[PDB]
């Protein structure tokens, strides 16, 4: 208790950051929800599960290393926002918050020598990407529909698709959700 | 914004419990997963799902009555435990209190003449019959195996049936997982 | 426009390299067609294609980060060959090339701490192990079937397999041909 | 070398027309895929894909004629557009400049006496009708949305239907994407 | 023969340690079938299959990058154990002492510059996050057991599950096995 | 220790002798994968795993017999070979001697009246008789074509064929491969 490495460590964090994150994507649906964006709403839902898969694959990576590892808290999230593009700001910002996050845990993972985790870093590296190129697409969408809500709904039901898990993701923890 | 009825207060404590309870039971489930009880592991996973599931329940009901909701952060959990009987007492405990709120929550709606709030409640009172149940099953065939962690995985494995969700369930916002 | 990172002109000058290595496999499929070696020609019409999914991954790459992505003109290639085996020597060391590309790319997005594009280019890395493999087998079957061209295509058509994509790949702006 | 008919020479002008042509769609399609409008640029990807199996069909019938062909170079092509109508624009006036060029062989063709090259041509010229009707289409329906884009996506995907190739076309070297 | 890169001398040493390890894995199968543990038996028999699997695999990344190869003899290996738990903890020893010499090759890659080597590295690097999570787990069991051998080859019969291979590996000389 | 028979000491040996034998198929198969005779490759490493698959029913009889059996080193094994035909070569060269090796085996058992061993020999004797032929037809096959290795790589494609194993065969341990 103390010898923890700095990738534990950081770990450890982005674990909480994750959780964290997971919540504040389920306050954006909620919101969504109650504007009746139900598709805008649907696909927000999607995001906090898949966050929290995402924790869950840091736990299991830290299980299956034997280092210690805690379930933590959850920061209060942001609930209030004046329009829907206000709300898609915010996740635009938080993805790009988890790829900065991510590079720095790679960074860290290479500074140590933990060839293991750098390795285990890189699926997230590529999902993040992914993820930040639809984030961005529904900011600029919603820009550009403006006022007219039923235009980025409209979007969001033709052109943004569920994908079934592709192989290569990391086991999560109580199996991926 | 002040005009909050005590039974909307009320609830929107219970979403802020029933996060914990599910955060709560995540942590457990990975104590048991670090002690090589997968089958106790896998129970506690579900556990956590299906609060969070109830989580979800609340939040929607206040969704259909148009009433205030905001998705709150989580407190810190316990993930320290001596022993295995240690974490099922936790978690014995934790589904007693959830069986208090649960009473509080409807004994409040009465009290209001909130009469939608109280058939809302009847569900979350039949579910907690069951699930004290069983938690008071596993702590006692705990107490039965002793220092023999073995005979307990088996008793899970054998005795513990994950059963599909029966109709009835209320709906939760984001679809029930 | 002008703060364009190395590793965001690397990929633009790739975009162009990977154009122009499909136009000359196009070239000497088309050179083994009229010369009436079938199995080569298919082989290599094959490769071509494949050669422009691979610029479409680098571009759809740039449209995923939201950078700046120009489709390119392509040079002139080399269509005039004396003999089978000088088209392809020219290939392999076309692909040669290729592997020296992607690790510059590679080094430049390490450089610059550009994490995502170093993850990336890991995929074209992996590919280039199998092409270089399978060109260099390519060029010393020519040697040993030497003036005999039906034994080298009797090669091509039992080794040489058409594998269905594995999954991995990054995804290919307008889907993979 | 230097017996070339005035139809040789002006086919492998064609073929350095076509890929230029295909490129120039790819560009187009770049740009849409990069406005956000997916229906258009998978729309116009497919047109990439088919102008490069035109330029295929060349390219096999101065095979099957045993007329020295060469795979070319492309120009550089256009990709900033200011407004998605601009780019329609450029797209109409492609097939319309095809068109001509198409009609300027057939009438080549017809000049020689080269009978095999005029009805060669046919095919060329009947799918000429059906693409140009397409884009003026695309161009018309463009200014009657005017700002409003989504209209534009709408249009598209409920009326523009990619058909399954009729029988007919001339074999593609390489196989017909 | 002599200008041999350090990635490649230390290649060709792996080659002879997982050739090595294999057979230790043999070793300790045949250990464990003649103490009438069946169910240990049939899983370090499938591992010692898989860890042949990786050494075909060794071998074929230097059949495919052409660099020299040879197929080395094999250490004698131990056969007494006092107690099963000691054979399972010379395992986790080779399992972690894998994970080192996996490591070294990547750092010796990235420090010679060889991409492809990095690159062809990751793959191992997970399968070794898997394979000492699994053998410390079975370790961590068999002490929790102690003289009751029964309950560990219980725990293995209901636990440890063969998974059929994800896609991702990279290809074995002769075929996976 | 110390009261072991001639026959447990043969077996011991031949345990020793066929994973070398095993180990040398290997590296004949990966001599003829890097000269590019995938169908000769292909061939002998399935011989590989028959042989290991033999060694490993000599143990198996060794634990049926609860007789002490130890799983041996493997001796360097032969990796240079000036010619095809040369490894060929030394393939029938090692079936032969396998053959003399089995026979030994059978002699001893009879001499020291161990009927089990002699019966258990049986089959490893029938199975000589067709891999010393079909080794010796590869020879006389190569010897025929010369120079001209393609004819041999015919050969091997249309007349060498894989049988599935009859039944008869003595168990081997961890399952025949």
């Amino acid at each position: 208790e103390g010898p923890k490495t700095k990738f534990h460590a950081l770990m450890q964090e982005q674990i909480h950051n994750e959780f964290t994150a997971a919540q504040q994507y389920v306050a954006i649906a909620v919101y969504f929800d109650s504007e009746d964006l139900p598709q805008l709403a649907k696909h927000f839902y999607s995001q906090a599960v898949e966050e929290r898969n995402h924790a869950m694959m840091l736990v299991q990576h830290l299980l299956d290393r034997d280092l210690r590892v805690e379930i933590p808290g959850v920061d209060t999230v942001r609930n209030q926002f004046d329009r829907p593009r206000e709300a898609l700001a915010l996740a635009l910002d938080q993805e790009r918050t988890v790829t900065d996050q991510v590079g720095r845990l790679t960074a860290v993972a290479r500074d140590e020598g933990d060839f293991l985790g750098e390795q285990f870093m890189q699926w997230f590296l590529q999902e993040q990407i992914e993820e930040v190129a639809l984030m961005a697409t529904l900011v600029r969408v919603a820009d550009r529909a403006g006022a007219n809500l039923f235009e980025l709904e409209n979007f969001v039901a033709r052109e943004v698709d569920v994908a079934p898990a592709a192989s290569g993701a990391p086991h999560a923890a109580g199996g991926r959700l």
